[PDB]
């Protein structure tokens, strides 16, 4: 298996490299599963973190339409900032492996619109 045990160091800096959306559920209130890619600088080396989270009961209270997705994004972020949504992390020595993990294992997309389209809220 490809996963090993590591004991991490003292974090100097964390840089968010992007958010990737994995799933959208619901028809009135929405759940949004997502992953965050970060570069974590320790005293002596850096690792890439892929952190999976899930936000529940985003009170968007409207049918999803492609032209409205910034509205949906804002509502999601507003809900996500209110409560603890972190689930788990996998760390990577190199960034290409972390992005491959997001893309082909988690099936994360770079936007909510892409996920909503593949689920079937609308076509793209």
């Amino acid at each position: 298996k490809m996963i090993e045990d590591v004991v991490l160091g003292e974090v100097e800096l964390i840089e968010d490299l992007g958010q990737y959306f994995i799933d959208i559920e619901g028809d009135y209130e929405y759940n949004v599963e997502f992953a965050t890619l970060s570069e974590v600088d320790y005293k002596v080396c850096a690792l890439y973190e892929v952190a999976t989270s899930k936000t529940y009961e985003v009170p968007y209270h409207d049918k999803l339409e492609k032209e409205d997705m910034k509205l949906f994004y804002d509502k999601w972020l507003e809900k996500d900032q209110q409560e603890e949504t972190y689930i788990e992390s996998v760390f990577f020595v190199n960034r290409e492996d972390a992005e491959s993990y997001i893309k082909d294992v988690l099936k994360g997309k770079e936007s909510l619109t892409e996920v909503a389209a593949e689920i079937g809220y609308f076509e793209l």
